[PDB]
């Protein structure tokens, strides 16, 4: 797709066989879900937003569809306020901007 | 341009007669730089997101020049860890998510 910004960029992505809404974020690093549950072990990380840093969990080689495209990474779990797909995985979906 | 997102999306943007360093932020709706002395009239403005709230400054009908193209909008100015160029301005380039 084309997607333009005059609303936010938010897609459906499926992840745990459960469909949920996240925005597609070109200023976030990682990719950061909402309070849920994934299989394995994670690992402590920090992330910085607009008020500071939070602590989330990171789960690597998680299996997410993002707007129908398979992708296998890592996903950051924790408090945040929105789903937020990063770099991580819009590169691998082939995600550019352009202009 | 075709930017692509291995790295973080910074763009050399001209304001204010300064040249800065901002993020292209698809995740963001409003634009808000580092403390900085913009024209005009202002009012406060809180925006809470990761990490929660901050304060900012809120000008509008400042011109901005984006990898040269210029635009209008409104601009935050406020304790914003990285410049973001967010999606007021994002569609005035005419850049969009591509995949
Ligand atoms: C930087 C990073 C590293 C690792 C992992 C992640 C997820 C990372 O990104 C975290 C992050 O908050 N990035 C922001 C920009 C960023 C990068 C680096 C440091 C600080 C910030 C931005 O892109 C997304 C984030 C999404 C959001 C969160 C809560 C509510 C609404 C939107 N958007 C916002 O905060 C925006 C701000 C910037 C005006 N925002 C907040 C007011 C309401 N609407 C809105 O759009
Ligand atoms: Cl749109
Ligand atoms: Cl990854
Ligand atoms: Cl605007
Ligand atoms: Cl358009």
């Amino acid at each position: 797709p084309q997607i333009t910004l005059w609303k936010r960029p938010l897609v459906t992505i499926k992840i745990g066989g459960q469909l949920k809404e996240a925005l597609l974020d070109t200023g976030a690093d990682d990719t950061v879900l909402e309070e849920m549950s994934l299989p394995g072990r994670w690992k402590p990380k920090m992330i910085g937003g607009i008020g500071g840093f939070i602590k989330v969990r990171q789960y690597d080689q998680i299996l997410i569809e993002i707007c129908g495209h398979k992708a296998i990474g890592t996903v950051l779990v924790g408090p945040t306020p929105v789903n937020i797909i990063g770099r991580n995985l819009l590169t691998q979906i082939g995600c550019t901007l352009n202009f």
